[PDB]
DNA sequence: AATTTT
């Protein structure tokens, strides 16, 4: 497995240079890299070829940055006062045992029930939680419930999938299988021919139950016991005040850096069977610092 | 972040230089270039690459004059104005109103960002929305009667501007994203990816829209999550023909002399966000 | 403000005076390009870059030309009773004068929000051999694309009337058109440069049947019949034509605007105040005693 | 209308001796280039820009070889009761002498309205051989392509003749079909570019059912009949021919419309002073006496 | 004609050998060139100009190999008896020689109107193997795909043969089919281009059901059935064919074409007079004394 | 057959001398090519040409490796004990013995089962079988998936694959034609995106359906017509017994130990079936299963 | 872009 001759010209050696600063500058997206630096897009933006090689250098550094690293170090790159503890103590759940969940979810090793599913009331931190987790990774996409043809563009190169409102009929009931539970396989896309999508995490927030699969307008629940092996279920009960806000990084930085001085003892425990719906805490709160 | 050195040729110092003439000359669009400077027109415009160098000098001219400072800087008799005796006949109080927009396109008001304009027909309804779009840098326009491709064309704009539409059911959720000014992944129908950090919007339509309409029957539980955040503004009896289109400059001089006035009974009615002013 | 301080390499001096002479010869179209310069347009048509030359060139030359210099007075550059025109108004009993009239009020936008004209009538009474006959004297013109449901309304931009011929209006692109045949600015994709910001234009529509029937898909519904009406002229065709008029040329639209051109401004005048949907008829004592 | 004082570089005057070639050599299509000079398509054919170059080349030979000259001088050049296409016409029980005269008259746009042949008439009777020789003899024909609803009209541009065989006008494309089946301007839009200004072509139509009548979806619908029948003339063709008949030749239509020419033309103009929907039928009485 | 002068450079001089290379040693498909020379071909595609040149030679070298030569001559080229396409007729009940002769009679353009030879029976009979077989001899043979209703007649403009396997007509592609399967010069709609100048080629057609009634929406009509059984000679195969015959090859159908071909023809143009849509049956007292 | 004289350049020569490591070094996917040698991947996509030249040797290197060898090498190549093997243990789980299987599927892939060209495996929920079918794909060089919802492209995804997969195969009255041309096995011509048609010479497809897929569904009912047609050209098996959580996704790994096991023994029981086949799989012998894994 | 797509 020696790697090639190549050598290469002056541009494919500041190609790679540039595509190094992009990738230890945490520069994944267009509008960083305007804010970060403005003299070099402007450079590179003034002709064809340059132009051509800003979307190539992005998805480098993207490819390079979650493939060599774990997404876990990137999430850890008061204790009892974050806005996360508060609403999980509020809506009865264990801060840390979701905490070691995601941790695990999101480093593809929590199984065949790969999921993170949010069934609760409206507007009850349900689409609030979910955005924050996904703004913190490098990249993430949004899946489409509609258009009954291409449902899972932009999901491909993405380090995680979220869903909101979500509809499955059963066209999408067992094809979606596979990437709820992160089984590698090819996704197509649009004016071109497959994707080959290595699998990604999950996270789902619907208002109704999706376990029935809408047939038309019936709505028959002949893909029951199918979709429901996928996805583990965290319901949402209370309500909350309308004047939370945005949960922003710092927040949910400082909540995952939480669980790095304690022990996963009841977790393993746990992981022997994976409940449908996670277990609620009934008298397992107040951590010594809670 | 530091700096990367890239050092480049003559024509990325030529494109520096013009895109920073772009920008200090108020210059965002085609129409403006070729009334201001015809020559580097005609002289760009010879081949493909001139023609790219002018679309991507004027994006990032846009881009820019949008995240420099806030949009209010380039918008800073009385009863002689046009628009002030326009909403005297709307049975509307102009000062009211003239407070609002200001804090509502600085992106800082809360998260209070929509207008939205219902009523009689042919009364006046496009000409204001299209006043206070010609005044922003840039503005984008799209419908709303797809309801299933309603977002496009929607990223870069500093305001967007729906001029139709019919709110229905399959993208209830999709626009409390981009009503609320949250950053969120939209459909383009032929392209893939959006990523719209959300703008300030204005729409207008005639029929009824205020419905959050659910196949037949309205499902008002929604109505109210909209609605915290959905200050609506509601127009009244026709216009004469003989008023026409109201330029910009009129517009200028009403919202400079609304700035220098009283701050407080825009704060007072800021506690009770009622949805008919 | 001050010019850029541009420096441009030999090929665009020679692209700059190219469009200079195009737009002195008054040349806005291809096929006047052949006619007049056929040898200039095989050296261009050469290579890729010719073509792309020849195509930017064009436009620039429609756009200089275009600016400021309203559109009457290129429909007036050069006895009255024996004008085709005005043999077709009086046989559908109209009056030829008011029409000269309203048409040069109405080319140059200064008729307010009636920024339409609707000829409607059945078949074979010279609704479209006037609408080409009014569309070929002004520089250039556009037309409505009938069925391409991506690009509807491409070939607007940079023209100066739109013939949208048989007129149908889709529920897909019915708000399009209500915006359109308003007047009011809009912008549009443009094959590449998307949006297009464009300023209005004047606009003709023909038809046999109905168009403020909007299809609803397979249905017909009138929801948007009044918003349509409010902006609209009509103008009813009844009378069946000779089977050998012929095609309406340049010149005599020339001479009947140029007649109408210099009279009494004061009846159009007095139908100013009130835009009724459709022309009064013809009345006896209203016509020139030239034309008596 | 000074030309510009331009000069080009040498392969430019190579392509422009390129194009006097071929349109003194009367090539104007790719196989006629293909089996007349194949070095030189070899040699162009090895890289992009020769390709580019061989389709701009061809069309503007066609452009000039077309220009200001009338398309039956194209058609135009021994015993004439043994002509095939006369045994078949005289078949159908039509006369071969007005029919000629027709097409010949219909071939040059000067028959007014009339821009448009119906062929109509059950299976395997002559319909597709007899339009199809006919337009074998044009400069350059195009045909409209049958299932295609979003470029529904293209390859009609610079073409001399249009034919549509086995056509059937659907709801959606009505609109089209009624602005190019009348003769007059239009635009239509085309690939790479944007509306091309098609300045009236004639239209030839073979059907086995009647296409006044429009399919829309599951319905047949009759609103747009009456406007259409004023476009079109209908030829019955009912006597079934024999398999041997073989295809028809160029040759053939050529000697048929050369005898045709020279004849009298009284009784053509006799009956165009009132052009009817349905051709008339062989008069006995007249009968020239080189067809009896 | 006087050939043109100009010359081209050491490239156009290297493409023009390489055609010439192709064309000698029948390569006309990419595969075969893979096969034979892997060398050339993997320097060739380095580069876009690589591919562009490859695409170009290949159809320049089947034009000029397939152009103004019968296509029977790519058809023709040990005891006739065991041959596998011999069995299986006799299985199928039918005289071989009488299906060879009306093969080659078929494949050169020669059998009248009767442009398509169908095959019709109950699952696992052999009729695709059959169509294959014969479809590996010609030079370059196309496939109709299936479900795109919008170009469903690609990759048909240059191939010397068409199969239709697995075929069913839908009501939105029936005139296409008619035109296709009528064998006359006609022009087709190709992605990226406009319309490609197809001169007729023959069709086969293997299917397990009745394709004469056309599907619309979910209901069948059977008003396009003469027109369809006028271009149309039918075959029927029965009896199961054995579960490991293998894929018949090319030599296969080499042999039993040049037998047929090395004998009389006195039996088949006595059928050839009347052609029928059901191919005549074998009767034991007519077979040729070697299968006896 | 002696080769066009052309002469090659440097950078064509540098071409060929990378298809030739690509060929060698197994790499023919671009997942691999960038986890193997990331630098030189950078290195190209710095240009138009550079991305060109990538795909064109991704194409080039799969062909000069599958164009002579059968894929049966590729799924063999090269010990702990035999019933160590998960895929073993499932298969007699299913009452089924591997032997047989593995023989099948070894003769399947070269194509060499007559008309036979499509495996089916039927059960309930849970029975394991996109596992395994996910788990033979990831064996050949490189395979396909058909599109689910793509009706007017519903084959795009097969061209120049050594294998293709449809999960929860659902097959509708508009795909009937082109589904049983696909299945049946014979070279023919797909049309592709934006392009013309390309040809493809035939590809072994593995199908997992929940319910039964003989009978064709059309509109909003369903129709027995083409349901003998189909059952000509297909091989199934029954996925009864019900598994426990605890497979971790079978690696392709495995495959190479159950593949070459099977290859090693005799052949004379498989003949004694592949004479005359049958639709469905024949069933357990409990007096002929090899004593090596009872 | 046009095709694909609904
Ligand atoms: N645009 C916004 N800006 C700030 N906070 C918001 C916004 N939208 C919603 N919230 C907060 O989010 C919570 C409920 O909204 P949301 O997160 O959408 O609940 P939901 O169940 O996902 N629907 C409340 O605490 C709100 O204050
Ligand atoms: N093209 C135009 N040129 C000049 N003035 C115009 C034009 N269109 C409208 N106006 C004027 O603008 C005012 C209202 O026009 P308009 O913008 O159409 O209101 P509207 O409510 O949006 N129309 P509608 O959609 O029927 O409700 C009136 O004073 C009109 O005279
Ligand atoms: N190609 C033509 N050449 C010459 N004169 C023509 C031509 N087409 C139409 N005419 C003349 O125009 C008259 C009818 O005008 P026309 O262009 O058909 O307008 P129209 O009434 O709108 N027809 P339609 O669009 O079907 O309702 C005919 O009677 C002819 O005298
Ligand atoms: N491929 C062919 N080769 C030779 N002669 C042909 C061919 N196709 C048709 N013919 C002749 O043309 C006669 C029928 O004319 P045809 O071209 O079918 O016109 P048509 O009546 O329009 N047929 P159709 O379009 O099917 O309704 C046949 O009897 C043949 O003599
Ligand atoms: N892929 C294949 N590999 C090997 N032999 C094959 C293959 N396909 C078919 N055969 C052989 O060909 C015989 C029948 O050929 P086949 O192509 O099925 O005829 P067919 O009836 O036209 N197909 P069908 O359309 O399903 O009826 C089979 O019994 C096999 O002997
Ligand atoms: N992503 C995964 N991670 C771990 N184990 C998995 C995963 N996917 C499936 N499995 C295991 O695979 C076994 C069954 O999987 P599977 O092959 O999908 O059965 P199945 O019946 O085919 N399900 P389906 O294909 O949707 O009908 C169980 O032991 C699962 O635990
Ligand atoms: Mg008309
Ligand atoms: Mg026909
Ligand atoms: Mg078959
Ligand atoms: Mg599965």
């Amino acid at each position: 497995v020696v790697p090639f001759n190549g050598k290469g010209t002056k541009a494919s050696i500041k190609f790679q240079t540039m595509v190094n600063w992009l990738c230890e500058n945490r520069v994944f997206t267009e509008d960083k890299w305007k804010l970060v630096d403005f003299n070099q897009y402007t450079l590179l933006s003034s002709s064809h070829s340059g132009s051509f090689q800003i979307q190539s250098a992005l998805k480098l550094a993207i490819y390079k940055a979650t493939n060599l690293v774990p997404t876990s170090t990137f999430l850890l790159h008061c204790i009892k006062d974050n806005k996360i503890v508060k609403l999980l103590l509020c809506q009865n759940y264990d801060p840390l045992l979701v905490g070691q969940h995601v941790l695990k979810w999101i480093d593809k090793k929590c199984g065949k029930k790969n999921t993170l599913w949010f069934y609760g009331p409206p507007s009850t931190g349900k689409t609030n939680l979910a955005m924050a987790i996904a703004k913190s990774v490098p990249v993430y996409g949004m899946v489409n419930w509609n258009n009954e043809n291409f449902p899972f563009n932009d999901v491909a190169g993405k380090s995680l999938v979220v869903w909101d409102e979500g509809i499955i009929k059963s066209t999408i009931v067992e094809a979606a299988k596979a990437i709820l539970g992160g089984q590698p396989t090819r996704v197509d896309q649009k004016m071109r021919g497959s994707v080959a999508v290595p699998g990604v995490p999950v996270v789902i927030t619907s208002n109704g139950d999706i376990t029935f699969v809408v047939s038309g307008n019936t709505t028959t629940t002949v893909h029951a016991k199918a979709l429901k092996e996928r996805m583990v279920k965290l319901n949402f009960t209370v309500r909350c005040s309308p004047d939370m806000g945005l949960l922003t990084e710092a927040d949910v930085q400082q909540w995952l850096t939480w669980c790095n001085a304690q022990s996963w003892d009841h977790y393993e425990n746990w992981a022997i069977n994976y409940t449908f719906d996670f277990p609620g805490i009934n008298a397992d709160a107040l951590h010594p610092d809670l």
